[PDB]
């Protein structure tokens, strides 16, 4: 269902995760951590002091889909991680969806704080809007093996 789904999405920040390869995607989903340049490092850390939820929403270049979407548990702290590469610190991250979700799908999302261009163009870092933020995550097909208790319990 959907429902625990919707309240840990109320009142979250969305941002745009563009990765160059899949690689470093596989490597988030597997460990539970992100890493991003400073100047997006410094956006999530005043997000996550902000909001009750942090979401990223995660989209491999080329690839034209979405491939799922975490939320943030920690603000960025300095194990090295071999990302497929000057970074910032590492988030940990709590995964609600490790689903694709194809552009085609989301065609009719336009993000108000990008021009209301399509929410699937954006530079890595961009902001979503709560609302387009919000029906893009509940777009994806269900995660059956994530559970948002725990995550429920982090707010």
């Amino acid at each position: 269902g959907t429902s625990k789904l919707k309240y840990v999405l109320q009142d979250a920040r969305f941002f745009l995760i563009k990765s160059n390869n899949h690689e470093n995607v596989s490597l988030a989903k597997a460990k539970g951590v992100w890493s991003t340049l400073p100047v997006n490092e410094k956006k999530l850390n005043l997000a996550f002091r902000s909001a009750r939820s942090v979401i990223l929403i995660f989209s491999v270049r080329e690839s034209g889909k979405f491939q799922g979407f975490a939320r943030l548990s920690s603000e960025s702290h300095h194990s090295p991680i071999h990302w497929v590469l000057m970074l910032g610190g590492v988030f940990k991250i709590d995964w609600i969806c490790r689903r694709e979700l194809p552009f085609t799908k989301s065609a009719h999302l336009t993000n108000p704080w990008n021009e209301h261009k399509p929410v699937k163009i954006g530079r890595d870092g961009q902001e979503i809007e709560l609302e387009c933020g919000t029906q893009l995550c509940l777009l994806f097909p269900p995660d059956e093996s994530i559970d948002l208790y725990q995550v429920i319990h982090k707010m």
